Parts: structure tokens; C-alpha cells; sequence
């Protein structure tokens, strides 16, 4: 019975990089989560981009999950006007990680528009059960996370509303975070309340130093990395990873859900010979030796529609324990072994609905100081109880009491 | 018991008319559902729109249903290049159902940028559950259906590559339709497989003529509008209704969710006094009346999010009887009692996933000759089986061949 699980994550495909990255994957024998930029696809990521469409097809069909990292990796929060040249803008600015979130409502938006470029580039991808462009998220620049009802952290310095974190005059300040980081935090929740789970990161594969000439040349080489990994088991690395902008400060740790578990990340085009190095020639070959040396370890690779375990028919499940069923998270009441006819639901006595969204919903185990919102409204949770159909915020006073707003 | 039920479905809101519209409907103590534009919130939908945000907080706040009628109506494919003056070109030459539908792929997305811009300008809507705009829609100019598995039917003469129902050398061919409604049927499919439900009408509230100078004011009176409902229950209207246009050629006639139900269909803007006439003053009372003379005639009404049952605990299901759940219809496998811990799913014995798509999916009750998508390919079901799990049709060769 093995170490624990790495969770492999590529961020802002797909560019043509991806496929060889791909191929690395598949004769290694593992399966891999990529949260994507559609932008690509429309050739205006400031990319090499022109294989994109042979890309996402070809980590569909090798059974990789697909995951959503917003359409324009918040590019139009970098320039004043959005456009094809936007992406070469921001570039040359270097101004990503500046007011990079400003109207949440927006910003979540473009969550929504990713889905529909994906789906005009390839009109079949829901047929993809490895698809999970709808339910699986992750936010640019932010180590920030949606798991369940009690598992949600954010990245409280992740983005700036003055100077780069390295420049000189940067200050972080977890208690007071910036105009942005909180803009970002009310994408998180809005995500959720559409149904998204999000998910950070426990490591991050990346130039050791991005201040050289061919900066990817210096990605960190096989045995190292599963160093880091090794020490990264439930070490609660969000809140000790460096540089300060990936923490997640007040990340829960010891929860269940994040034990004996390491999620990497690392982005497609630090595999690529081009403008940031030899990637392919260089690194290619790191991630084919990880792979390899990371199962000898006695580690096996899982994907992200997994992070949480799907229920199954058969297995047993103690009291406490979360599951994934239909898009929806629950909480195990008592401890049982599953069966045909026993899967949770919005009824189910054996489950509680434990999504991370704000939204008021069925049979969710509310706590008192909860905040719900309903029809327009925010209402605070006074008595703890498990909601039903009849028990709506609007009806009873007893149970909530509406805030002004 | 009631005599039948009623459902009054407002299309092509939200605008100025629609806030004394839904004060008609709340005086008159009934819910009914309203398929949007939100173009109309970008005041740029060529009507009086500047209270369309009162009036979607409005309808909602009064517990009024909420679906997609898509963003813009398809007027995208009524000009040459789509602007803030789309609306009233299309108005102007009045070629709204003249390659209506070109690429299915663009005008089912038009649905989902609805769902952009409706959140955008409610930023609080989905804690609304009377929104539905992302489970219930209507396709604009089609009377089509995508209910259950077994309860789907396209409107096949609902727009044109050519002529206009009226014009002479026009002809309707249900068996060989225009590439418009054949682009029409692609998008109820994209719909479909993005768990969207689709619903047509039995009748139309409309002008009786709309070539008199203020048509709105044609508006069919209450009573012989009553009379229409009472000849459209139970006798398959989407079949037998004019105009041609608006017919449902292959209606699933005497299917059981149909039974005993009658779909209004009319339209926010027909009860505006302006350039269609005296709407307001007119045809509010014509409402007004509408709905009391109805209640007392034996009907009840209820909204789209009803129309097929909702489960519920306690509640006694036959066989074949088809119920919603968590925004997936289903179909009982046997007749019993439902109880809390035994709902419908993906792994319910009870019962089978009865979604009108074409998706492969769990628990669906498959049978011989159907055809469903998996990984980017088609599939026939070569042997009748209830799909699960490790039942993938790229692995199981008995039960499915590749096309
Ligand atoms: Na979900
Ligand atoms: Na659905
Ligand atoms: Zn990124
Ligand atoms: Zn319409």
C-alpha cells in the first residue's frame, strides 16, 4: 500500500508544449489534471498556440481531466482595453500579478466564457467524461481553494494592488489584504455558488531562478523535486511555501481531505525551446524521471475529479467522511458501507450537503454565526439544524434572521 | 380534483411592460414563467427597456420562474454584423425567421452568454431558486421539445432559408426541413447535453391581426381565449396550431406528462401602450379577467418548473411514471412509495436516468438502435441494456458499435 498520492497539475494550456508533455505523461503511465486558457485557441495568448485544438483533443483522448482556469487568465485586468494584442501587452508590462482581479462579477464571468470557447473549438467535449471544465477550477496567481463546506482557504497575498512582490516596497499584510486579493476571494465564492470546486497547490515546479538567461533551463532536476515532494506530505506546505504571494495563510491544516496527499504544480510551457529556454530538451526528461522514481518510492499518481473520492457502491465509509456524487459534496452522518439504492442526496438521512458555496441549500448541517444567501438577501444561521424544503431563511425567524443591506 | 392545468409562459422579456404584467399576475394569485432576453438590460433589444432590471428583480422577488430565451433572440443571424442597432434593423425588415439558425454551435452559446449577462446585472440571482435560467429554455420562433427520452419533437417548419410562410411558392416539407430548422435541432441537442430542458406551447396569445393599426388591440378577450384552452387540452394542439410555423409535426400525441396540461404562450411586450398599440390599457384587463374566469372554469395554474413533477417524499409512483430531481428526470422502474434515504440517481434500482440527451450517461435505460456520443465519437446500442459504470461503450463491443 503506497506512500501517498501526487496530483500533477499543468496550468495555462493549451499550447503547442502540451502535446509532447502529454505524450511524457502517457508513456510514463499516469493520468494528469490541466487547467486550461481557451485563449490559446483563439490565437491570441501570446503563445505558440497554432497546435491548441490538437492539444486539448489529445488530452481528452488519453483520458487526462480538463479543468478551468478562466478564459483570459484575467489578461483584461492587466491592460486598459482587451484585445489580440493584450496578452503580448501584459508581457511586456510584466503587470500580471497587479490589479489582477477587480470586478469579481467579471472576473467570474470569465470562467463562463472559457466554457464556451472549449466547447466552439470542440462542439463534443461534454461527451468527454474526463471533462470537467464545469466543475473543476482554479484561479490565476492564487493558491486559494473550495474543497468542502470547511475546507476553503485563500490566497491572502497572492495578487497586488501597487508593486510586484519582489520589487522593492512590496508589502504583504495577511489582516489587510489588497483591493485585489479580495476581489479574487469574491470569485471564489461565486464559483462555488455555480457549483466549482477550486484547488491550490502544495508545490510548484519552477525555475530556481527566473532572473537568468533561459530561466526554464533551471527547473528543479527529479530527485530534488521528490525531496520537496517527500517533504511536503502532510506538512501543511501552503502556509510554508515560498515566494509569499503562493501561500495560503490560513489554510486548514490536518484536514482530512488533505491528507497523505501533495498536489504539484507546474505550467506547459516550462517544457518548451523557445523564448524562456530549452524546455523540451531539458526538462522533458525530468518529468519522464519523477514519474518513474516517484512510483518506485511507493507514490501513485491520481487526478483532481478524484481529490475527493467519488461515491461507490460497496466501499465503507466512516462517519465524517467526505465524498464527490453528481458535481455535489457530502458528509458521511454514520458510518456505513454504501449500496445501490443509498447514494446521498438532498433527502438522504446517512449524508449531509457539504459544497463549499453561500447559497442556501437542502440538507446542509448549518452552524450558528452561518451565513446564507437567499432571494436576494443574507441571512445569519441562530439556531444550528439541517435545512429542508420548508425551513427556507424568508419563513423562518426563528432559525434566521435577515441582515440588513 | 381540477379540471386541467395552465401554464402562462411570457417570452421576451425582460422590459417595461413586464412590471404591470407581473403586478396582473400577482393580483390574481398565480406564478407563471418568464423565458428572457437580457439583451434587453443592454438596452439594446429596440424597446422600452430602461426598468428591464425592475422588472427581472421583480418577477423574481414575486416567486415568478426564470428561463433562457437566449441572449440577443437570434437577431445575430439577422443582420450581417451583430451591434447596439441589431434589433431595430431586424425590426425593420422583418426578417427575424429568415435563416433564423446558421451555426448551432454560436446560437446554443447565445443561451449560456444569456446566463452571462443575467448574473451580471443580478450578481444575486442564483440564490433565487425560481431561476432557472440555466435548467429550463425555449427556443425562439420553434415550438420544440426536449422533455424526457421519449418525449422530444422539433418544430420543423419553425424558420426559412427563403420565403416567409405568407409569400407565394412557399412550402412547409416536415420530412425535408430548411437548413435553418435543421441548424434549430442541433442547438435543442447542445441544449440538451448541457442539462437544459426544452418546452414548446399549446396555444398562442397573440393579436388576432396584425396587419390593423394597433394590433396589440386584437388581443383575444378573455372568454373566447378561454375557449381556445378548453379545445386544446387533451386534444394535441402543437399538431393542429396556426400558423404553419408554429406547428410541432411529430408531438408525442397522448404522452403522459402532456395529459390535462395546456402551455400559453404570449409576450410581455403585447401589454405596452406604444408603437404596437394600446397594450397596457387594453389587454391588462383582458389578463385580469383571463385568469379569474379560468380559476372558476376549474383550472389551476403552475409554472414550467413544474411541468414535470418535482420528487417528492411519501408520494405514490406507477411504473413509467417521470419525475425531476436535482435537475435530472427520471423514470420509475416499478411502482412503490418514495422515501427519504431512496432517491432518484445514477445508481437508484428505482429508477432510470431519463434525460432527453444524447450523451452517454449512467443509468440510462438504452434501448436497441438509439445512438449516443462518448469521447468524441457516435455509438449504436446494438443490445437493449441500463447503462453504468464499466459499461463504456469504447469497451464493451457487444453493447455498443462505433459508427
Ligand atoms: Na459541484
Ligand atoms: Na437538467
Ligand atoms: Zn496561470
Ligand atoms: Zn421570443
Amino acid at each position: 500500500t503506497p506512500k501517498g498520492t501526487i496530483y500533477l497539475t499543468f496550468d495555462d494550456g493549451p499550447v503547442n508544449a502540451s502535446v509532447e508533455v502529454i505524450k511524457v505523461l502517457n508513456q510514463g503511465g499516469v493520468k494528469a489534471t490541466f487547467y486550461f486558457n481557451a485563449w490559446h485557441l483563439d490565437g491570441i495568448g501570446d503563445e505558440n498556440e497554432d497546435r491548441a485544438l490538437e492539444a486539448l483533443k489529445l488530452a481528452l483522448d488519453s483520458g487526462h481531466i480538463v479543468g478551468n482556469h478562466s478564459y483570459d487568465h484575467m489578461i483584461h485586468n492587466c491592460v486598459e482595453e482587451f484585445g489580440p494584442t493584450s496578452g503580448a501587452d501584459c508581457n511586456a508590462t510584466g503587470n500580471h500579478q497587479i490589479h489582477s482581479y477587480q470586478d469579481p462579477v467579471r472576473d467570474a464571468a470569465s470562467f463562463e466564457q472559457n466554457l464556451i470557447t472549449l466547447e466552439k473549438y470542440l462542439p463534443t467535449i461534454r461527451s468527454y467524461p474526463n471533462y470537467k471544465g464545469y466543475e473543476l477550477a482554479r484561479l490565476p496567481y492564487t493558491n486559494g481553494w473550495r474543497v468542502t463546506k470547511h475546507f476553503q482557504a485563500d490566497g491572502l497575498c497572492a495578487t497586488s494592488d501597487n508593486l510586484k512582490p519582489w520589487e522593492p516596497g512590496y508589502v504583504c499584510d495577511p489582516a489587510n489584504p489588497s483591493n485585489s486579493v479580495k476581489a479574487s476571494i469574491q470569485v471564489q465564492n461565486i464559483l462555488a455558488n455555480q457549483g466549482y470546486q477550486t484547488h491550490g497547490w502544495d508545490v510548484d515546479w519552477a525555475p530556481e531562478n527566473w532572473g537568468i538567461p533561459m530561466p526554464a533551463n533551471s527547473l528543479t532536476e527529479a530527485v530534488p523535486f521528490l525531496a520537496y515532494v517527500d517533504k511536503a506530505l502532510n506538512s501543511c506546505s501552503p502556509t510554508t511555501i515560498e515566494p509569499i504571494n503562493s501561500k495560503t495563510q490560513e489554510f486548514p491544516c490536518g484536514t482530512p481531505l488533505h491528507a497523505d496527499k501533495v498536489i504539484v504544480l507546474t505550467h506547459d510551457f516550462l517544457f518548451e525551446d523557445g523564448k524562456r529556454g530549452m524546455g523540451a530538451t531539458q526538462n522533458l526528461p525530468k518529468l519522464a524521471e519523477f514519474i518513474r522514481i516517484a512510483k518506485e518510492a511507493g507514490y501513485v499518481f491520481d487526478t483532481m475529479d478524484n481529490y475527493t473520492p467519488r461515491w461507490s457502491v460497496g466501499k465503507t465509509y466512516q462517519a465524517g467522511e467526505y465524498v464527490l456524487y453528481q458535481g455535489v459534496v457530502y458528509k458521511a452522518v454514520i458510518s456505513h458501507t454504501a449500496q445501490q439504492d443509498w447514494a446521498p442526496s438532498s433527502t438522504s438521512s446517512l449524508w449531509t450537503n457539504a459544497d463549499p458555496a453561500t447559497n442556501w441549500t437542502l440538507n446542509v448541517s448549518y452552524e450558528q454565526g452561518d451565513i446564507v444567501n437567499y432571494k436576494g438577501k443574507r441571512y445569519l444561521v441562530s439556531v444550528p439544524h439541517v435545512s429542508q424544503q420548508d425551513w427556507t431563511p424568508d419563513t423562518q425567524n426563528t432559525l434566521f434572521t435577515a441582515l440588513e443591506l
